[PDB]
């Protein structure tokens, strides 16, 4: 009901239809696009090409069960045999950043940017955000974007390599067929050790601690008021 | 004495201000920079612009005659401590040269704003001296791995524009727009801030030396080549 | 027999010399490379210039007919070995194509000048191969996560062009300008270049494959789809792989 799934020969388009939230992550989308990944394995298909409906990919989070739902759907994507290549349509925002990131590869759209607003509400992330972003933008755009909510365009995300290609839904379907016609066993082990590069990262002592910090905060709750930050 | 401190509402501006050395780095400096990071706190400022006076933001170290030299590379360690742990971000704008001693300051702040003239630059190959690893991992992380052992082996230039390029400038342009930028950052959540700042440093960057690079450290350091440098090498 | 070597001042150039197989390696170059490498600094030489004869630096690893093929890997452990542990800073003069053990052979050079019509790539993907784990490693501290993810997963060529863009080429030019950087940088302090190249290789590229990786790795290496990959080159056909 919230994401529609076909398949043309080997690659398995997943949509994201929720386009009047910008297709906001709730708990229904999540488990959802989970089952969605993990069926996508009984196959004919060799590839998923994951993107979203209207003028965003995903905006972010739109209760109680919402964190380990969105756990394991990261974990299902991580652990999937299969290549996604992300369509993204368009803007990519706060948790639809962090769905963006754990495609495996990117087709961007030219309207589409990449943000982490962290800054602007007072929240923080996980360290594999933090580290598979740097990964993907470099350390130095990392640092603008975490502290001070740059916005990537789809340019600098081409420039980075944030963006393999800029193009189309089109463009990503016809690109996953290609590797759909590619040996599953080396992308199953490329995958798997380019995942395991160091990003799935436990948060160390002083980075919970900041963490709960800005999540306890009273600025959280004044960003959405307004802002008049007051450090706690 | 050897740095100015400036405030225009919530963004202090720390200058070094010794440009008759293109400000060299020494004593004395260092605890005064040191000393302004770690107060920048207690004045309600939120941003902090670290900037030179003159052509050069800092082309390395010059320790003639420092009568408190033996202290130099405590200082230098607290100097970078102070920033790694401040709650602020440091906004460096990075008005011209950034050499040696410079360029690891460079690093150490939070964001780069580059003058179109600036360059960075480790002349280390030149003068027979080693890094610590923390230099030589910061660096690989801002331009790359490949234009790190450009850098480190052959002692290449990184120009404004390549720096914008690769991501170790945020930003061409002057003092006045970092200064501009670290007002808008200091409206923003010092808690999100402190968070994603302390996480980025502890990328591995911070890394103690293994067995082997301290010998080889060890050896550059003692070696006749640093004291030679016509500067013909023994490799000795 | 299946390398040169020439020495102008303190510059000693490595010329592969299998241009028949497009500098392909076997045990034989392999070992004399090696032998090379570790000769290097027995002269006066103080910087090395590698480079392909011929149309490419080296398209990959073509072990027909070596009668010493089982002995390849090792072999090509101790070449990588020889050029980690080198005092002597590697300029690779990329005169050409860098593909498969060609591209994990210029990527273990110090320093890259790239030839206008060179690329790179890893073609695993095509083959059913799997890679080490530093292979994967140090091409994504050259190229960036994102594009390495590309040549891994889809086995997309990297020109010229883009190595310069990412830093994998650290200048696009020819031998003669690789030989004159080798020069000046054989002019800088040896201890200096020796303990950044140490501190360098040592950012945790070199990296023993978990215990997943292996089993992928193995997997990858033992499946069917690797001698369908054989097969289907052999009868210039697309390939019909399994995942098996």
């Amino acid at each position: 009901a919230m994401i529609g799934i076909t398949q043309a020969e080997a690659v398995l388009t997943i949509e994201l239809q929720r386009p009047e939230r910008r297709n906001a992550l709730n708990s229904q989308l999540v488990e959802e696009l989970t089952q969605a990944i993990r069926k996508a394995g009984d196959g004919s298909a060799r590839a998923i090409v994951l993107t979203g409906q209207g003028t965003a990919f995903c905006a972010g989070a739109d209760a109680a069960d919402y964190p380990d739902r969105l756990i394991e759907l990261h974990k299902a994507m991580d652990a999937s045999p299969m290549p996604v290549v992300g369509a993204i349509n368009g803007p990519a925002i706060g948790a639809g950043l962090q769905l963006a990131m754990q495609c495996d590869l990117r087709v961007v759209a030219p309207d589409a940017f990449f943000q982490f607003p962290t800054s602007k509400y007072g929240l923080a992330l996980d360290n594999w955000s933090i580290r598979r972003l740097s990964s993907l933008v470099g350390h130095g755009r990392a640092r603008a974007m975490l502290l001070s909510a740059e916005k990537l365009t789809a340019e600098i995300a081409l420039h980075t390599g944030m963006a393999n290609r800029i193009g189309t839904l089109a463009d990503a379907q016809a690109w996953a067929a290609e590797i759909a016609r590619l040996a599953p066993l080396a992308i199953q082990h490329a995958k798997r050790v380019l995942n395991d590069d160091g990003a799935i990262e436990e948060a160390w002592p002083a980075h919970k601690e900041l963490f709960d910090k800005a999540w306890g905060s009273q600025d959280v709750i004044e960003a959405q008021v307004a802002p008049k930050f007051q450090g706690a």
